């Protein structure tokens, strides 16, 4: 359960279109110290240190992609609910070899729906940064070059109380390739410290 009493994940996909061809897919605990990853975020502010340091704790967790390469439109879809009415920052970070190169900032408004407020953020374009890696990304022979590649690629998503600044979501996203015969999974972790 990716989430907390606030704020919880739904679902999250990144695919590509011509039916949908999913990299990676979250639809709905380990634990992993937070010093194992400092080096793969920035440091100095906003960094994953920084933002620990703040808590709360319980807010933030790891996420271990195996993706699916294997196959247009790029595009992102996420979906969060909570029980309160709020109004979401979305915050998401793609990292290179510890630098940031991308920040996508989006705000989402609560929407009543069977008695919870859902958020949902679909069909948001692919950044043409990620295309364009993942393109390459495709070209590699072998999946251990994959993964050599992939092995300085994070990513980190921020969400907060838009309107009370408060953080509500931390995770980290970090990325391997898996086969054909094995679809896309992933390993949802706990950050502590
Ligand atoms: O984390 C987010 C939030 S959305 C966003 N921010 N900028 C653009 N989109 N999206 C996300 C997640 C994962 C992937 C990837 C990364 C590797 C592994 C696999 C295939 C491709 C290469 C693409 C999954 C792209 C995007």
């Amino acid at each position: 359960g990716l989430g907390t009493a606030r704020l919880q994940l739904v679902e999250f996909s990144a695919f590509v279109e011509p039916q949908r061809h999913l990299f990676v897919h979250i639809s709905q605990l380990e634990s992993v110290d937070v010093r194992q990853i400092y080096d793969k975020f920035p440091e100095k502010k906003g960094g994953l240190r920084e933002l620990y340091d703040r808590g709360p704790p319980h807010a933030f967790f790891l996420v271990k992609f195996w993706a699916d390469l294997n196959w247009g439109f790029y595009g992102v879809s996420s979906q969060y609910e909570s029980l309160e009415h709020m109004t979401l920052t979305c915050s998401s970070k793609v990292c290179s070899f510890g630098k940031q190169v991308v920040e996508k900032v989006e705000t989402e408004r609560a929407q009543l729906e069977d008695g919870r407020f859902v958020y949902r953020l679909l069909r948001s374009p692919m950044c043409e940064y990620l295309v364009n890696f993942l393109h390459k990304l495709r070209q590699l022979p072998e999946r251990y070059m994959m993964n050599s590649v992939l092995e300085n690629f994070t990513i980190l998503q921020v969400v907060t109380n838009r309107d009370t600044q408060e953080l509500l979501l931390c995770t980290a996203y970090v990325f391997e390739v898996s086969t054909s015969e094995r679809g896309a999974q992933h390993h949802i972790y706990r950050l502590v410290r």
